[PDB]
């Protein structure tokens, strides 16, 4: 019945399965990976590795991953498409802003906004005709003028097209308080939205009061820590100082306080790493050589051993993530 938008044409909502819903291929800039990609190697070796690495996590049982580069994370839906086709992982591609657009974006009004991410919902990304299935915004603590923007921009793409509507947080400003808000403003339902990083904090407070408005929660970047790399300054201030066993115990917590079919779980992971500093994807590769593998390997065997049922744990996985991504 329900039909969601990947890069590779339409396939069944039922179809998606175990889902990751924020994932990235390649996390870098509009531009970037056309005009250096031997930043990356090269674009085939960049291919190749997110190959090996989807591969992995479909041997893991994840079925379908949302990449969540928008336009300004430098998304190429080409190569998600090529990546997506040779390791037979549907991908979900976004459009909306992240926080590093251009003056070009910069510039533009709620209208002129709300036109490009239709655009790329409705008519298709670049000359591709590769339709978006999710918009992506983002804050750093407040919003900022044109952040406002964005998020009423994204409201009413996603009223229009039924697409649901995720975010970047800095979950320790509590930044969803205020994105709820501009949300609810323009009239879109909670339950369209997910409020990401909610995983970077341990305030239920803040947590549980989203989730109990009905916004999803976005527990997405279980595998990082920075946890015996103190000294590496870099690492520790994007990975932080929490292991991923904290991480994951608020998936529980938020299970035992009634809110599992408000959970999300992810990693934000990616295959290459343009947009910070150089190697880091050495390091995270270190961290973590499972990839988007990790979620299925060690979170929700850790889950499972802490008595959370199957049931709830197929519910999170698959039944959340379906509900979320079908246009409504
Ligand atoms: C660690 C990854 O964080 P981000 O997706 S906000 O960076 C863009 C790839
Ligand atoms: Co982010
Ligand atoms: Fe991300």
């Amino acid at each position: 019945g329900d039909l969601i938008n990947t890069v590779r044409g339409p396939i069944p909502v039922s179809e998606a399965g175990f889902t990751l819903t924020h994932e990235h291929i390649c996390g870098s800039s509009a531009g970037f990976l056309r005009a250096w990609p031997e930043f990356f190697g090269s674009r085939k070796a960049l291919a190749e590795k997110a190959v090996r690495g989807l591969r992995h996590a479909r041997a893991a049982g994840v079925q379908t991953i949302v990449d969540v580069s928008t336009f300004d994370i430098g998304r190429d839906v080409r190569l998600l498409a090529e990546v997506s086709r040779a390791a037979d992982v549907h991908i979900v591609a976004a459009t909306g802003l992240w926080f590093d657009p251009p003056l070009s974006m910069r510039m533009r009004s709620v209208e002129e906004l709300t036109q490009f991410f239709l655009r790329e919902i409705q008519h298709g990304i670049e000359d591709t005709g590769i339709r978006a299935g999710i918009i992506k915004v983002a804050t750093t603590g407040k919003a900022t003028p044109f952040q406002e923007l964005v998020l009423k921009a994204a409201a009413r793409a996603s009223l229009a097209t039924g697409v649901p509507v995720t975010t970047h947080t800095s979950a320790s400003q509590r930044d969803g308080e205020q994105q709820a808000a501009i949300f609810e403003s323009e009239g879109l339902s909670p339950s369209r939205v997910c409020i990401g990083h909610s995983d970077d904090t341990d305030d239920l407070s803040y947590l549980t009061g989203l989730a109990a408005r009905g916004y999803l929660v976005g527990l997405d970047r279980m595998p990082y820590s920075a946890i015996g790399l103190e000294g590496n300054a870099s690492a520790l201030a994007l990975f932080g100082t929490r292991s991923w066993q904290t991480r994951a115990l608020l998936i529980k917590a938020l299970i035992d306080r009634g809110y599992k079919d408000r959970i999300l779980v992810s990693h934000d992971w990616l295959f290459g790493f343009s947009s910070y500093v150089t190697n880091i994807m050495d390091v995270m590769d270190r961290i973590n050589p499972d990839g988007m593998a990790f979620v299925p390997l060690r979170v929700i065997p850790f889950l499972r051993e802490k008595g959370v049922p199957p049931e709830t744990l197929a519910g999170v996985t698959v039944a959340n993530p379906a509900r979320f991504l079908s246009p409504t």
